């Protein structure tokens, strides 16, 4: 079975149900001991905290759940109220995604939503009641970066001050994502370096922050 569930298993079989730390430490602590490069890490880790905690997000839209660490690490730092959506195309990623949230306790603070996010996004606001997105954390396919930072602005998703960050920028790459928000006044960007320890290579993160329409 897939390396998801395992990560649940080891989870559920060692953490301390109810406490968020408990539970990143045993997803940290077995994908280094499986040495699966799968995982953000902590020190990517650190720099979404500091994101989170700076704009302090009543609002927050993941894309990519994954085993669903980072919706974990996100959720934790929300503000008392502030709710969390969280996007996976694979079926049983986004069922441990939600028992990995059931055990840390985060599970009323987020909602997570089957299928493509090109698909889900523009739903947000009429199946969703979203107004506008306060923070975006991009994390899924990479070819998707792009069109769904163009989908979420047609959509009149984004507002002024709206934080988009963005994972695995330079391994494996989003160059276009980059040329993209970099190159236009529609957003103000921030680069964030980040050593991968297992690959033994330098990856980062980028931070754009919308304008409005520009
Ligand atoms: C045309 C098209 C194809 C795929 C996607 C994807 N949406 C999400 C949430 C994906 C993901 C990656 C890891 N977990 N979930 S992949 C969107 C549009």
């Amino acid at each position: 079975d897939t390396k998801e569930q395992r990560i649940l298993r080891y989870v559920q079989q060692n953490a301390k149900p109810g406490d968020p730390q408990s539970v990143l430490e045993a997803i940290d602590t077995y994908c280094t001991q499986k040495e699966w490069a799968m995982n953000v890490g902590d020190a990517k880790g650190q720099i979404m905290d500091a994101v989170i905690r700076e704009y302090s997000p009543s609002l927050v839209l993941e894309l990519g759940a994954y085993c669903g660490y980072s919706a974990v690490r996100m959720a934790r730092l929300l503000q008392p109220g502030a709710r969390l959506l969280t996007m996976e195309i694979n079926p049983d990623c986004a069922a441990i995604t939600q028992q990995m949230l059931n055990f840390a306790g985060l599970q009323d603070k987020v909602t997570i939503l089957n299928g493509a996010s090109q698909d889900l996004i523009p739903q947000l606001k009429k199946k969703y009641d979203v107004d506008t997105l306060d923070m975006v954390f991009l994390d899924h396919w990479k070819d998707r970066y792009l069109p769904d930072t163009l989908l979420l602005e047609e959509c009149g998703l984004l507002r002024k001050g709206t934080v988009l960050l963005a994972d695995n920028v330079i391994v494996p790459g989003t160059p276009d994502f980059l040329a993209y928000v970099r190159g236009s006044s529609s957003f103000e960007c921030t680069h964030y370096s980040s050593y991968l320890e297992y690959m033994k290579v330098v990856d980062g993160l980028e931070k754009a922050i919308y304008q409005g329409p520009s």
